């Protein structure tokens, strides 16, 4: 299966910084038919970003509505994204589950809406420290995946992402090996619920803290197909993280 | 006080529909130094819309974050809007209060962030059918306005909007006199908390169902200084609604 490296800029950037950053990314020589590289800018920065980034890179938005077009002030629907030729959408990021109040039900409705409009989706999930310390990681992940897994029609169009919440901000570090065990378990749930062929083609990205020093060890694990990068994707050195997967 | 007519497109539009619409809007000749006309397109359409509309039209976005730049996937901060020269932001729309659990506290935080970054704000509030039937209209409104009016101001930069939630899809209808009775009460609250000179300069818009048939009767009322139009703003005839305020 193809490796997938994504840059989640979150709520950051100005017109100038974005200009300089995309200028550095464009200096990288790679083949877009082998590797998938996607940049996710702030909604109001989309046109500016698409224009500056060469065609080798794909682009997407950080959130999509669970409703369609209509009376929902502040929302961007799947149909609007499709008309704009937007290719990817992030769904279920922990910051949205935490700060805003998105549930597994919201996740499934957003996925259903994206697929219904022929959009590609990157869906996030993961367990917290409290759930981990009491040995419930697998029970939590099974519940989270089971919420939307039956909607997946084309296993090349939905990318899964495991966010180790127990490590994020807690002052703890998730080793590649610890990550690999979870990814292995996730692939097994997809196999048992959907099928072997289906489990073999779907990408499962890391999603924890990735930098230039640990990217190689992570990508080497057999069930880790790439990453959704945060803070490091706002730096010019992000090119070295891409290089680790080619 | 200068009249203020705003078009809230909500979650609607395509690249092509926006092109046709902005074309018809551009036929209208008005003097922006006498009348404020603002359009609020979906975030990913903002650039496309701003370039299509002539400078006499102002533009803005339908929601801003209460947080700043950082790890808030999916959000747009006041600082980012400022860098883009976005002039207005909508805050507190009932759809966001209903479907996205936004509270009075959130409204206060977002207004503070916007004024801090030199953005003009359009703040919405209103009572429901149940609150109205229990004769709680004045008490509810008083509390909602007091949540943010709190010495955070320059009275030309903040526009208040009254949304009669009790008439939005309830089968009930608000008459221009019923709308005027509430606007009068709202202006009094600004008078009791900020002063008469301040109360007399601030705009208060009507955010109920506005169409070509009732616009003139509504704008004629003493304390109604304009509107925040919904579905009617997505039609060519919207210009006739702008003319009623000339």
């Amino acid at each position: 299966r193809k490796y997938f490296v994504a840059a989640n800029w979150k709520c950051n950037g100005t017109l100038e910084s974005i200009k300089s950053l995309t200028n550095s990314f464009n200096n990288l020589d790679f083949d877009p038919s082998k590797l998938d590289v996607v940049v996710f800018p702030v909604s109001v920065h989309y046109d500016h970003t698409r224009k500056l980034l060469q065609s080798k890179f794909s682009t997407g938005i950080q959130n999509v509505s669970k409703f369609g077009n209509g009376s929902y002030t502040g929302e961007v629907s799947a149909e609007i994204a499709k008309d704009l030729n937007i290719e990817y959408v992030i769904i279920g990021h922990f910051e949205r589950r935490k700060y805003f109040h998105e549930t597994d039900e919201d996740v499934r409705e957003k996925l259903q809406a994206s697929l219904k409009n022929n959009l590609k989706a990157v869906v996030c999930f993961g367990e917290s420290l409290e759930q981990r310390e009491q040995n419930k990681t697998i029970e939590v992940i099974t519940k989270q995946v089971k919420a939307f897994v039956d909607l997946i029609d084309n296993f090349d169009n939905v990318i899964l992402v495991y966010e180790p919440l127990w490590a994020i901000g807690t002052g703890k570090t998730a080793t590649p090996e610890q990550a690999q065990l979870v990814h292995k378990e996730i692939r097994k749930i997809v196999k048992d619920t959907c099928g072997e062929k289906q489990a073999n083609q779907i990408r499962i990205l890391y999603g924890g803290s990735v930098n230039t020093e640990n990217c190689s060890s992570l990508i080497q694990q057999e069930d880790i197909d790439g990453f959704l990068v945060g803070n490091a994707s706002l730096k010019e050195s992000f090119v070295d993280i891409i290089k680790s997967a080619m």
